[PDB]
């Protein structure tokens, strides 16, 4: 998952676990009319890098498997990425985040139970990959109270976007498309971010026509998803088209008052995958939520609190 130059013989340690794969309702609304409906399986991934007894950084990624008869629509959604900054950086963050995210994208060792027909399922070998990332500069995505730490780098929106583009480009070499949208920015403004990236273009990866709710996935804690929720609760889901959704997304407070809030999607079509067991720690969703709730109670400006959080986790293993 990580190269030896980084871990350095136990100088650095990793936390990494997945939830047990869990059937959910599709994040993209499928009409009951639509027959051939996929089963949806979600897996949460949490990764953190440790330096000695302190947390360095963390990454949360959700994977959604739209399982059809002969293929899988696989969506990889970056939920949160954050740093602590209690100690001087000795590693370029991207050179951890990149490889971890690539590992998660390519992971295909899920132990998926059979769907209750009203001992593990075998997935189709054909997979179409979708990578979905939003960029929004927020001081503390994962590590409360860390924005005050001496060595925490706080990128503005434009810098954060450039950073994400460079990471994503490096782990999506050869993919079918790489799309960037900056809602409310004009075509020339968006295109300077990708002028040096020959494989990138303006727009989004989802179905272009029809109702937005039948095209755009609703991901948790996603600025895009927050507007999709409003369209659904206000029962405008029947009328709102994809194009009108993205037009109106530009005027939401989160975008129009935000700092270069951006939406990235990349696709790779018709990939032949071989399912390979890769033994990693798996947890129930309650265990996962328990860990995340402990995390949001830690003062990450306090080495004492961070070090106990880590030792307590080392005890849990």
């Amino acid at each position: 998952m990580l190269p030896p130059d980084i871990l350095q013989n136990g100088e650095f340690e990793t936390i990494y676990f997945q939830t047990n794969p869990t059937y959910i309702k599709s994040p993209i609304h499928i009409p009951k009319s639509t027959i051939g409906k996929p089963d949806t399986v979600k897996i949460r991934h949490f990764f953190a890098l440790l330096h000695q007894d302190l947390v360095v950084l963390g990454l949360e990624v959700f994977v959604y498997l739209q399982i059809y008869s002969d293929f899988v629509e696989k969506y990889v959604y970056v939920s949160k990425c954050d740093t602590v900054g209690l100690e001087k950086s000795t590693i370029k963050i991207g050179k951890v985040i990149g490889p971890v995210l690539q590992y998660i994208i390519n992971y295909n060792g899920y132990k998926i139970k059979m769907k209750n027909l009203d001992e593990y399922r075998t997935l189709p070998k054909t997979q179409n990959l979708r990578l979905c990332v939003f960029t929004k500069p927020a001081k503390e995505y994962l590590f409360p109270n860390s924005a005050k730490n001496p060595y925490k780098a706080l990128l503005n929106g434009q810098s954060l976007l450039r950073w994400w583009i460079s990471i994503i480009d490096s782990i999506t070499k050869g993919w079918n498309n790489h799309k960037l949208m900056i809602p409310g920015a004009d075509k020339y403004a968006t295109r300077k971010f990708i002028e040096k990236y020959s494989d990138w273009s303006e727009g989004h990866i989802f179905k272009k026509d029809g109702l937005a709710v039948q095209a755009i996935p609703l991901f948790p804690d996603d600025p895009k998803g927050r507007f999709l929720e409003l369209v659904i609760v206000e029962c405008r889901y029947g009328k709102m088209t994809v194009s009108r959704f993205y037009q109106e997304l530009a005027y939401r407070q989160e975008f129009l008052l935000g700092d270069c809030v951006s939406l990235i999607g990349c696709c790779k079509e018709n990939l032949e995958v071989t399912y390979h067991d890769d033994l990693v720690s798996t947890v129930t969703i309650s265990e996962y939520k328990e860990f995340m709730n402990l995390l949001k109670l830690v003062d990450f400006s306090d080495r004492v609190e961070v070090s106990n959080f880590v030792s307590n986790y080392r005890k849990s293993k």
